[PDB]
């Protein structure tokens, strides 16, 4: 199955409430992880509500972070959208 979520929402979910990002067209909520993340919130929150796919890869994130990303999957970025 899929859950889907629209760019409308994904942009919106970006401000200390929910923080959503697109990593390979799947949609990833963190919000709590913002606390943990070595990269910090700000930078991530600013990539949030958009495609952070390239950026995520660019940083060369580890398997554990990748794994984490799987469990963070809430959603997908809608088809009408893309
Ligand atoms: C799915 C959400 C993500 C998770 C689970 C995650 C996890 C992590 C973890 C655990 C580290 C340490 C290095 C590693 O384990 O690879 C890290 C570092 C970092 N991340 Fe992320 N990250 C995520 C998304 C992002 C995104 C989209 C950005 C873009 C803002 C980003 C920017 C950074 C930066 C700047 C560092 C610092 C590199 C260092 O440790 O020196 N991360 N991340």
């Amino acid at each position: 199955a899929v859950k889907y979520y629209t760019l409308e929402e994904i942009q919106k979910h970006n401000n200390s409430k929910s923080t959503w990002l697109i990593l390979h067209y799947k949609v990833y909520d963190l919000t709590k992880f913002l606390e943990e993340h070595p990269g910090g919130e700000e930078v991530l929150r600013e990539q949030a509500g958009g495609d952070a796919t390239e950026n995520f890869e660019d940083h060369g994130h580890s398997t554990d972070a990748r794994e984490l990303s799987k469990t963070f999957i809430i959603g997908e970025l809608h088809p009408d959208d893309r």
